[PDB]
C-alpha cells in the first residue's frame, strides 16, 4: 500500500516495479504563452508530490471556504498511495511551441508507417503525456482527473487509456503477468536492479547529443487491438507456435522452466520471441511496460480488447523502430492490429522539492 | 476473504460484500432452440463453479490435445478467486423466446421514460446479463470473456461495462467508498447482515405472483454520466447542498458523524438524500450495488466518467421506479445524465452441484 519516491535522477514509473493499474492521458496544449506553460508544469509538479504521497492537492478536498470549489476533487480520500507514480513526457508536436524547435531530441524520432497499421488519429499523438500507474485504479484516475482540472484553460485531454491489468515486468523475482491472449508477458525485459542494462538501453546520456534529456528516456505507446474471436479458435499448438513459448509455464519451446534462456533456432522462423529477441535485432533491447485494456464491444456482438503497449528506450531509432520492423513477418500479426500510436521524450527526474517537471528543457 | 461460495438459496453477488471491481455484460440470444439454450445455461453454471473457485473452465487452459483450442483462455492462470461472484439475470426480451412469453414476471416492469433520460439504445437492454464482481479486474474480465466464448453461437455480447472502483456498500462495518464526485456513497443502504430487511425489500417471495422467481431479485442498471468539469467548478457548499451531507465526513446536515441518521427538514428541498430517502418514498428502499467508470474522453477534451448504478429490489415497481421518479427535481440532475438502462429478473440461487442457472424457469 506504500509509496514510491517521487524525486530522483530519473522519473519514477519506468524502472520502478510495474504496478497493477494504468491511467494514461495524452494532452494537447492550448496556450501559446511559455510562461503560463512553465507555471503549469510547476503547479503539476507540486500536485504530483502530494498525490504520490497519498495527500490531497492544494489546500485539500474539504474544509476550505464554503464558497470556493475544493482544490482536490476528493475521490482518493481514504485510499493509500498505492505505489502511485506520475511520469510526464513531451511529444514531438510540443516542440513547435514556445520557441522549442531546436531542442526537439533527434532520438525522439517519428515512427514510420508499419504494415498493417490502422491508426485512429484522434487516439494517437499528443503534445504531452502523463502516465499514472498505481495498484488502485481509483488512485490513478484521481491523479489524472486532478491534473487535467489544474490544467483547465492551458491543456486539454486529447485521448486517454485505462489499463485494467499489467502485461509487463521490471521484477523477474516476482510472478510474470498474463496478457489477454493468456500468455505471460514480461519474462525477458529489463529489471529495475539491472543498472548497467538500464544505462545501456533505457536512459539517455549527455553524449547522445541532447543534454537536457540526460537521465530521461523515450517512450513509444501503441494501442494494439487483439482479434480475440480469431485467437480463441486457434489450437493450443498454433498459439504456442505464434510465440515460441508454451502457454502454461511460458518456457521457451523445448524447455521446462519460464526463465530458461531461449534457443531461438528451435522456434518457428516467424515466432514473436524469435523476431523480437535482442539477438535478432543487433542487440536492440526494450523496457516494455504495457497493460491490458477492454473498451466495450465492437457494436457487433463481441468484446473489444487489446494491449496498450508501452516501451521505454534510450533512442527510438535503436529500440522500438528496428524491433517493430523485424515484426513485419510475425505470426502474431494474424491476431493483432495497431490502432493508436504516440511517441514522447520523458525528461530526467525531479531532483528535489525545488525542482519541476521539464526544468532541464525550459 | 479469498472466495465467496457460489451455491446458495440466493445467487451470490447481491447481499454478499461488495467487491472492488466489476465487469458487467448484457447478452442477446441468437439461438431459437430452447434445448440449446438450456444446454448453455448448464455449461455456464459448470464454468461459473470453476471460475468462482479460481479454477480454469473445462479441462483447463493448457495440457490438452495440441490440435484443440484450450477450454479456458488462460488469462486468470496464477491469479486468485478474488471473491469473484457471477450473477445472472434475464431481461424482458428473453421471454419472447422459447415459448416463455407468459412467464415474464409482473415485477419485472419496464421502466417509464424519466425526465432528462438520454438513453443510448445500443448500451441499454439485453436478453440476459452476467454481473462479474471481484477484487482483481482481470479475474472479472476473464470470467466474462470465457462466458462469452462458451456462449458464442447461442448468445452475443450486446454491451459491456467495466467498473474500476465500487460506489456501494453491503458492509457498514467497513469504510464507505467514494464516487467520482468525491462523496461517500453507500452509507444508508441495505447490508448483507440485515436478513429481514433483505426478505422485505430485496428477495422475491412465492406469493408475490411469480413462483419461479422465489429467492431471486430484480435488477435495475443505469449508466449515469457525470458532468465532472461542471461539478468541479461548483463550490464546496454547492456540492454539499446537492446531497444533504458534508463532503469530508459525509454526515447529514447538522450532524457530526457519517452514520448519524439524517434530519431531512434541514436539507434543501431538492437535496438528493432528502428525495431518495425511504421516508420520502412511501418506505421504498433499495440495495444499491454500483461502481464508478471511465471510458475514454468525451468528444471534446474532457475525461468521460460516471457511475454504473445497480439496484436490487423485490419489485421494480415498488423499488427503483418510485425513488427515481422522486428524483425528477433533484439538485444532482444538473451534474448527471442517465445514458444507458436495463432491467433483469435475477433468478434464485444454484442450490447444489447438480443445479443450474435458470432451472426454476425452464424446469
Ligand atoms: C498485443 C501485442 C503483443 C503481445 C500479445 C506480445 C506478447 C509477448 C509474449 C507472450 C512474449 C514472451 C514473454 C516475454 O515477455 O519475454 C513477448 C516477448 C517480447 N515482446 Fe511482445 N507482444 C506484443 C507486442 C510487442 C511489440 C509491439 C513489441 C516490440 C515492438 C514486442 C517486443 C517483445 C520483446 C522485445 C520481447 C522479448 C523477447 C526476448 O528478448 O526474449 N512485443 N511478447
Ligand atoms: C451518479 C448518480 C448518483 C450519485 C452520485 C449518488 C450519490 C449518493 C450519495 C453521495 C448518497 C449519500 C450516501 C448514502 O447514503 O449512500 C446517496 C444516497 C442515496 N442514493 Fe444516490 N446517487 C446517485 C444516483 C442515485 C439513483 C439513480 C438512485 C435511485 C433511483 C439513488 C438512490 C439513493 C438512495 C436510496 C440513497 C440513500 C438515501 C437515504 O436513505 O438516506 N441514487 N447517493
Amino acid at each position: 500500500g506504500s509509496a514510491v519516491p517521487f524525486h530522483g535522477a530519473h522519473q519514477a514509473g519506468i524502472a520502478t516495479p510495474v504496478q497493477d493499474r494504468l491511467h494514461f492521458a495524452a494532452f494537447d496544449v492550448t496556450t501559446e504563452d511559455r510562461a503560463a506553460f512553465v507555471a503549469l508544469l510547476k503547479e503539476w509538479t507540486a500536485a504530483a508530490r502530494r498525490l504520490t504521497a497519498g495527500h490531497a492537492v492544494g489546500e485539500g478536498a474539504y474544509g476550505g471556504l464554503p464558497e470556493a470549489p475544493p482544490d482536490d476533487t476528493g475521490e482518493a480520500l481514504g485510499l493509500k498511495p498505492s505505489r502511485l507514480t506520475l511520469t510526464i513526457g513531451f511529444g514531438p508536436s510540443l516542440f513547435t511551441r514556445f520557441g522549442l524547435a531546436d531542442l526537439r531530441p533527434e532520438a525522439l524520432a517519428d515512427l514510420p508507417k508499419f504494415p498493417g497499421d490502422n491508426l485512429d488519429r484522434a487516439r494517437s499523438g499528443g503534445d504531452l503525456c502523463v502516465q499514472a500507474c498505481a495498484d488502485d485504479p481509483q488512485v490513478a484516475v484521481h491523479a489524472i482527473r486532478n491534473l487535467a482540472r489544474i490544467g483547465f484553460g492551458k491543456v486539454v485531454v486529447r485521448w486517454s487509456q485505462l489499463g485494467f491489468g499489467k502485461t509487463s515486468s521490471t521484477t523477474p523475482d516476482k510472478q510474470t503477468p498474463r496478457n489477454l491472449l493468456g500468455f505471460k508477458d514480461g519474462t525477458r525485459n529489463i529489471a529495475g536492479t539491472e543498472k548497467d542494462r538500464l544505462d545501456r538501453f533505457v536512459w539517455a546520456a549527455e553524449k547522445d547529443g541532447t543534454p537536457w534529456m540526460t537521465g530521461g528516456s523515450y517512450l513509444v505507446a501503441r494501442r494494439i487491438r487483439m482479434h480475440i474471436e480469431t485467437w480463441d479458435r486457434a489450437s493450443l499448438q498454433e498459439q504456442e507456435d505464434v510465440f515460441g513459448r508454451d502457454k502454461g509455464e511460458g518456457a521457451p519451446v523445448g524447455k521446462a522452466k519460464e526463465r530458461d534462456e531461449p534457443f531461438l533456432k528451435a522456434m518457428k522462423p516467424d515466432a514473436h520471441v524469435r523476431l523480437a529477441h535482442p539477438d535478432s535485432n543487433g542487440g536492440a533491447t526494450l523496457l516494455r511496460r504495457g497493460f491490458s485494456y477492454t473498451d466495450g464491444t465492437d457494436g457487433l456482438g463481441r468484446l473489444d480488447a487489446g494491449l496498450f503497449f508501452l516501451a521505454y528506450q534510450r533512442d527510438i531509432r535503436t529500440g522500438f523502430v528496428p524491433v517493430q520492423r523485424n515484426l513485419a513477418t510475425d505470426a502474431l500479426n494474424e491476431y493483432i492490429q495497431h490502432v493508436g500510436s504516440a511517441v514522447f521524450a520523458v525528461p530526467p527526474g525531479v531532483r528535489d522539492a525545488d525542482d519541476w517537471w521539464g526544468s532541464t528543457l525550459f
